[PDB]
């Protein structure tokens, strides 16, 4: 798995920037999905315009060859796309009909990152934006709708990423046990919120040099989530420490202890502006002017106007029979009742799906 370091800090990069736009709302996002997507635009750029964008997804050029980044990424592609992982994914190209497109990089779309390409008419933005949303709606059976509100007069080419979770756990919580708790939004307030618990053993620990419960819990298909409870006033200390290192050290412990875990249910969704957000990441000139996208089409200029990324995760008791022993002494009660981070991780490749952080789950 020679990307996933180049894919973890990426999501680390990705994270932190957005924690810093507000520190206000609910995070959630899919490195995965972003990277891959722009990766796949790489294709049909060229010199700089190639250049900043795998840079901009912590790619150093000078050391990792190119043909091992898409590599990689089509591996990871293969298992995402059979599966338990109740895992929907989707990319489209939206392109003017008036372009004559390269046929290598239709066919590197479609074969490589199975992805799916569009000619629409920009002439009539209403009309694009209607097919573009029709696309994300049909996609996802109904889930995201309306992704984009507006587009640009001159625009050309927007690109769409959508992804949508509902996992399955491998040893589930009974919703008979669901019930209202407080969740402590700040340290003096607090609201109810639909929470789930359960006693059992789990792979869980307080890591000192976090200063947070860290929390492994296995999904159905090949895919962990692991959750970040801070310490009091220590939120930013643990989005400072995350480093892939760390977590990859989480993944090999095998060890378990009891612990009454309270988890609340989620249903929160994450919506960017990819010209926005990764332009503060150096991924400049495909947005602009200057692009090159020779690989798009050779005869005339062409840029991307729009990128957006919407992400959607339900987090529940089941998604849809493990015994486990329980020792006769306290277990501790782990909380997740505060603001928290979380990141999920597929199994074979290590590879962050997501990414968040939950500061009010009914916000």
């Amino acid at each position: 798995n020679k990307i996933t370091p180049n894919l973890a800090e990426f999501a680390f990069s990705l994270y932190r920037q957005l924690a810093h736009q507000s520190n206000s709302t609910n995070i959630f996002f899919s490195p995965v999905s972003i990277a891959t997507a722009f990766a796949m635009l790489s294709l049909g750029t060229k010199a700089d315009t190639h250049d900043e964008i795998l840079e901009g997804l912590n790619f150093n050029l000078t050391e990792i060859p190119e043909a091992q980044i898409h590599e990689g990424f089509q591996e990871l592609l293969r298992t995402l796309n059979d599966s338990q992982l109740q895992l929907t994914t989707g990319n489209g190209l939206f392109l003017s009909e008036g372009l004559k497109l390269v046929d290598k990089f239709l066919e590197d779309v479609k074969k490589l990152y199975h992805s799916e390409a569009f000619t629409v008419n920009f002439g009539d933005t209403e009309e694009a934006k209607k097919q573009i949303n029709d696309y994300v709606e049909k996609g996802t059976q109904g889930k995201i709708v309306d992704l984009v509100k507006e587009l640009d007069r001159d625009t050309v080419f927007a690109l769409v990423n959508y992804i949508f979770f509902k996992g399955k756990w491998e040893r589930p919580f009974e919703v008979k046990d669901t019930e209202e708790e407080d969740f402590h939004v700040d340290q003096v307030t607090t609201v109810k919120v639909p929470m789930m618990k359960r006693l059992g053993m789990f792979n869980i620990q307080h890591c000192k040099k976090l200063s947070s419960w860290v929390l492994l819990m296995k999904y159905l298909g090949n895919a962990t989530a692991i959750f970040f409870l801070p310490d009091e006033g220590k939120l930013q200390h643990l989005e400072n420490e995350l480093t892939h290192d760390i977590i990859t050290k989480f993944l090999e412990n095998e060890d378990r202890r009891s612990a009454s875990l309270h988890l609340p249910k989620l249903s929160i969704t994450g919506t960017y502006d990819l010209k926005s957000v990764l332009g503060q990441l150096g991924i400049t000139k495909v947005f602009s002017n200057g692009a090159d996208l020779s690989g798009v089409t050779e005869e005339a200029p062409l840029k991307l106007s729009k990128a957006v990324h919407k992400a959607v995760l339900t987090i529940d008791e089941k998604g849809t029979m493990f015994l486990e022993a329980i020792p006769m002494s306290i277990p501790p009660e782990v909380k997740f009742n505060k603001p928290f981070v979380f990141l999920f991780i597929e199994q074979n490749t290590k590879s962050p799906l997501f990414m968040g952080k939950v500061v009010n789950p009914t916000q």
